[PDB]
C-alpha cells in the first residue's frame, strides 16, 4: 500500500529541486514491506559533474528523510541541451 | 506540467486489484514531452498457464489505457511467483 506515497513524495521531491529540467523517470519495486525506488532527472548537460552530483545527492538525501518505507533510493541523471 | 503522480497511483491501483494479481512487482512511469509512458509488472501464480497471464495482462492494460488520464504507452508484464 505504501507505493503510492512512496512515488508521489519522491517525484514531487525530485521535480522541484535545483538544477532539475524536469524528472526523466521514476521506478518503485516493492520488495517485501519495502519500496526500492530509482529515479533519474534532466539536467543541463553543461554543468559540471561536480554539480549534477551533488544535485543527486541532495535529492537523494532528501527523500531518504522525508519518505517512509522507501529503503533503497538511487538518483541518475540524465543531460540535457537547453534552449 | 506534469501528470504522472496521477499516472502513476491510478494504473497502480488498477493493476493491484485485478483477477490473479498477488501483487505488483514494479512500476515505471517516464515522461516523453507532454506525455507519460507506463510500464507495470505484476506477480501472479508460477503455475497460471501463458493463455491466462496474457489475457490478465491484456485486460489490465486496456482498463489502464481506458481509465488512466495522459497515459500514452502502456505495458504490462508479468512476474512468477511459487510459494510452495
Amino acid at each position: 500500500s505504501h507505493m503510492n506515497d512512496v512515488l508521489v513524495d519522491a517525484y514531487n521531491i525530485a521535480k522541484d529541486s535545483q538544477h532539475v529540467h524536469g524528472v526523466h523517470y521514476i521506478r518503485g519495486r516493492n520488495v517485501g514491506e519495502d519500496v526500492h525506488l530509482a529515479i533519474n532527472i534532466y539536467v543541463d548537460a553543461d554543468l559540471k559533474v561536480f554539480e549534477s552530483d551533488l544535485v543527486a545527492d541532495a535529492i537523494r538525501r532528501k527523500i531518504e528523510a522525508e519518505v517512509d518505507h522507501v529503503r533503497d533510493v538511487h538518483v541518475g541523471v540524465t543531460p540535457v541541451r537547453i534552449a
